[PDB]
């Protein structure tokens, strides 16, 4: 038995610390349990190995240093901290896009999204773009219709900072790839969104 | 099995953090480790009752909300904004003070002194020494070396900034306590220190 108590936790770590442990926890088979009191969030996970619990100590880590080092950044330091700062965001984002959990690659999109953002058109912003892409690549493998979803936004990111670029044509095979997987689902919202995306291919 | 995980928090409210979960795993004799992880405090408890667990949560709930307040504090100083975090700072030193251990009457003694050093001589601070009573009155009555010199610190700051009030004399009782008990201690310091606070009792 495992239980997770975050204290003082931004809202979008907390978000992708309750989808991972909730990912990691259906991959043996146990249910998960969640509360909110007093601004904690209590997460009581039954029947869980260790190996699965040090996988989710790491993705915890990886999200939690990022979210450290985007304080650090937010708090408008020396451009040369900063820049070392936004190193350790893309370092704990390439981790994060190493793995398989969903939430985990989720992460890693964000992360690195916010040092595109913050130096647009830099040798960083190029490889948080690279991180981008690479937690597109794994997160189009997942069955999953909202992997498939984030596997294209997060694609159309690439194409929409660096058109033209080699990493925007493999951005646009993943769209693709992506959008085919969507046109399996008989829902219609996974056919709405799947038009749009061939549609933006089409459109580029 | 439970796993804190505290991010945004300076280096003096991970050492509270710390002391104060290890004081109240001797209620039950349990094992405990920390990890400082660069920028959030990791805190593993094992064969821990939920009722401890959730006591160690809402404690460290409180140590930051103190430690977000005083960054308020001291980034906008004087401001309506501050006023208001003073209040904060001051609402949840009292729960501390009412909490028997050494780390969270520390924790209150040291907040609630933050704010009479913010406004001195406004109901603010009458407020904050009230709370610094509480604390070294709960300080006076634990049976430890460190915590009785705490009591006579924190009793004498008040004697300190309002001399003659109806606290300060409120306050030299808790010195005179808490000296009684200090005379008892083998430790040469301790005898010293204790002189010297029984001593100051005699005056005034």
């Amino acid at each position: 038995t495992w239980q997770w108590v975050l204290i003082n936790i931004s809202e979008e770590a907390r978000q992708l610390i309750e989808k991972a442990v909730r990912a990691i926890s259906k991959k043996e088979g146990t249910e998960v349990h969640f509360e909110k009191d007093d601004g904690v969030l209590h997460i009581r996970v039954k029947n869980l190995h260790e190996k699965r619990a040090r996988e989710i100590h790491k993705v915890a880590k990886l999200i939690l240093e990022v979210a450290a080092a985007e304080r650090i950044v937010r708090e408008r330091p020396g451009s040369n901290l900063a820049k070392k700062a936004l190193e350790i965001i893309l370092r704990a984002a390439e981790e994060l896009a190493k793995a398989d959990v969903d939430a985990a690659l989720e992460a890693a999109v964000r992360a690195a999204e916010k040092v595109v953002r913050e130096q647009p058109g830099s040798n960083l912003a190029k490889k948080a773009l690279e991180i981008i892409l690479r937690a597109a690549e794994e997160l189009a493998k997942l069955p999953d219709p909202e992997a498939l979803k984030e596997a294209v936004k997060a694609a159309e990111k690439v194409v929409r900072e660096q058109p033209g670029s080699e990493l925007a044509k493999k951005a646009l095979e993943i769209i693709e790839r992506a959008a085919e997987e969507l046109k399996k689902s008989p829902d219609p919202e996974a056919q709405k969104e799947a038009k749009k995306a061939e549609q933006k291919v089409r459109e580029e």
